[PDB]
């Protein structure tokens, strides 16, 4: 679990987005395996603007954080699992470090801010769900 909170935005995994998340949708995306909702509170967090290719993420599976070097966002195949069938993730940035289902929504970021949240993972791989495209977070 685990979410992003900026302006009067809530950025979730898609697939664990609640009731009150798509009662109050403002985009989602199966692809991107994101959905953004509105609040009424403004938002803790700041959304990277850049090109960084190293950072931090929380792995709630361990209770702790760790360093990775991670993959520019990019289509991958990602296999079937409850929430979606066998089919390419867009935006998703792959690294070596441990993760298992529920870390998705931990936050990886770099010297700059939030890049994005765990959104797949196995065998000693964590894959993260990029949002440093997504301008609009910001105003
Ligand atoms: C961090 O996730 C995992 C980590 C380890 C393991 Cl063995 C499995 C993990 O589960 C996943 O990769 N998915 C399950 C939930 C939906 C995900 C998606 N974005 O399509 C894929
Ligand atoms: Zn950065």
């Amino acid at each position: 679990s685990g979410a992003i909170y900026v302006g009067n935005y809530r950025v979730v995994n898609r697939h664990l987005a609640t009731h009150n998340d798509w009662a109050n949708l403002v985009w989602e995306d199966s692809s991107r395996d994101l959905l953004v909702s509105s609040t009424t509170a403004q938002g803790c967090d700041t959304i990277a603007r850049c090109d960084c290719q190293t950072g931090v993420y929380y792995c709630s599976s361990r209770r702790k954080h760790y360093p990775v070097s991670f993959s520019k966002p990019s289509l991958i195949f990602v296999e079937a699992s409850e929430y979606y069938p066998a089919r390419y993730q867009s935006h998703l940035m792959l690294a070596v470090g441990h993760s298992e289902p529920g870390d998705c929504g931990g936050i990886l970021r770099c010297q700059h801010g939030v890049v994005g949240i765990v959104s797949t993972g196995g065998n000693g791989l964590v894959g993260f769900a990029d949002v440093r495209d997504l301008l609009w977070l910001d105003e």
